[PDB]
């Protein structure tokens, strides 16, 4: 069983990618990170900086999550970031996502021992 940690790794973290903004890029990415095997995850949304950079974000802005959880954290500084969402073509196993860049905030719910990210919250 994949630890959380890693969860939100394979799921949310894509650092290198020169190709954020690419109207293909969340079809291929969706794929290549299992996002496609069994069925089409709805919605995904993966960070375009380090993995140390995301993971200081636990130490940043307490804020409280979507759920009323208080073990949020929203990053002090935007970040570039992908928005990959099902689009009215898609349909297993044929998926297929609509592309979203953006430059702001992120919110992640971290927890513990080293206290990393666990869940990605939403975007601001």
């Amino acid at each position: 069983k994949e630890t959380a940690a890693a969860k939100f790794e394979r799921q949310h973290m894509d650092s290198s990618t020169s190709a954020a903004s690419s109207s293909n890029y969340c079809n291929q990415m969706m794929k290549s990170r299992n996002l496609t095997k069994d069925r089409c995850k709805p919605v995904n949304t993966a960070v375009h900086e380090s993995l140390a950079d995301v993971q200081a974000v636990c130490s940043q802005k307490n804020v409280a999550c979507k759920n009323g959880q208080t073990n949020c954290y929203q990053s002090y500084s935007t970040m570039s970031i992908t928005d990959c969402r099902e689009t009215g073509s898609s349909k297993y196993p044929n998926c297929a996502y609509k592309t979203t860049q953006a430059n702001k905030h992120i919110i992640v719910a971290c927890e513990g021992n080293p206290y990393v990210p666990v869940h990605f919250d939403a975007s601001v």
